[PDB]
């Protein structure tokens, strides 16, 4: 599937949405996923969580009037979710984090 930093980043720039393998938290919950159970791959085979609002409460990403952020899990396969996320803005800035939003690197 398309679940790498570069693969998802390029698909976002190109189509302005996540690839077909992503589902929001409420979609995942509707399918049987429970936070802490690590069951995502069994209730939603081949799927990853992404598309939900990232608030940027800590102000680690640049802010701009009208700019909002969304996030998506990266390199997920099965089991417990990892700490890899792509965070992407309404104006298409794209940052990666490999430590669950402690630190970011810009890639688009
Ligand atoms: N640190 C931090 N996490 C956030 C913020 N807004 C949303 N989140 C989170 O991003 C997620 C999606 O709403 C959640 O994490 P998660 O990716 O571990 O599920 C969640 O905690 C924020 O402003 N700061």
């Amino acid at each position: 599937v398309i679940n790498t930093f570069d693969g998802v980043a390029d698909y976002l720039i190109r189509y302005k949405r996540l690839p077909n393998d992503y589902i929001t938290k409420s979609q995942a919950s509707a399918l049987g996923w429970v936070a802490s159970k690590g069951d995502l791959a069994e209730v939603a085979p081949g799927k990853s969580i992404g598309g939900d609002v990232f608030s940027n409460r800590e102000g680690r990403l640049p802010s701009a009037g009208s700019r909002t952020w969304r996030e998506a899990d990266i390199n997920y396969v099965s089991g417990f979710r990892n700490a890899d996320r792509l965070v992407y803005s309404s104006d298409w800035l794209i940052y990666k984090t490999t430590d669950h939003y402690a630190t970011f690197t810009r890639i688009r």
